[PDB]
């Protein structure tokens, strides 16, 4: 079912509905905010105008009471907030994220079937 | 002028403040006390620009030889609100009337009354 999103940095970026488990296999979404919860400073120094949206895509994934196929975003989102916000990290010692890796996610308009987020 | 000592405020893009400040706060500890309970905010990051807007009120920015206050511009306090108004009502807190975003002036609408934007 869809649930109204919870996590507070994921309302007010473009939907308000949500369902678990998302792409993580988080079951709630207490604990999907727990962890997203730690990108906080990245998205506040605005390394990337993508990077909120693309994290919420991933950690409350849009839910629409209709559509059962997964909705996650699309590459070029992901491939945006790395550009911007990978150096930064490594600068902090810190590695994008491998459950983060851009080449997982569908190319937008590849695939008819294969839907995904653009921002 | 003094160094901000306020840890919310320290590294904000400015260095030095002034007390007392719009809030009658006649030390950065006195204000401090006041702008930190904004800080679960910040770490929600509802908006990036909110920790500026609020450090530009709490420990306003002093300027050598200026002796004159230099507020934020309206478009700052815009943002931070546009941002975080949606969660702090939904939250039971109201968007404080010091910080309407009325009061402040809007860049280059007077030539001569400055104020600080930022990105
Ligand atoms: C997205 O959600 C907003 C806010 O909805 C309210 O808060 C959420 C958490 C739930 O608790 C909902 O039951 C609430 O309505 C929607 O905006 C509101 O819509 C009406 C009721 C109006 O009173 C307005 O002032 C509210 O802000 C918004 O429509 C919705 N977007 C959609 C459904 O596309
Ligand atoms: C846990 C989520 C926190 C929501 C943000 C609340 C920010 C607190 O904002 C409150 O505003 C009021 C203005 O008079 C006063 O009670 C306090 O100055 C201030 O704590």
């Amino acid at each position: 079912v869809c649930q109204e999103i919870t996590v507070p940095m994921c309302r007010g970026i473009g939907y308000n509905l949500t369902h678990m488990p998302n792409q993580f296999n988080h079951d709630t979404q207490d604990e999907a905010g727990l962890e997203v919860h730690q990108f906080w400073p990245l998205v506040e120094i605005q390394c990337s105008p993508d990077l909120r949206f693309f994290l919420c895509s991933m950690y409350t994934p849009i839910c629409l009471p209709d559509y059962h196929k997964p909705l996650p975003p699309c590459r070029s989102v992901c491939e945006r907030a790395k550009a911007g916000c990978s150096p930064l990290m490594r600068q902090y010692g810190f590695a994008w994220p491998e459950r983060m890796s851009c080449d997982r996610l569908p190319v937008l308009g590849r695939d008819a079937e294969v839907l995904c987020m653009d921002y």
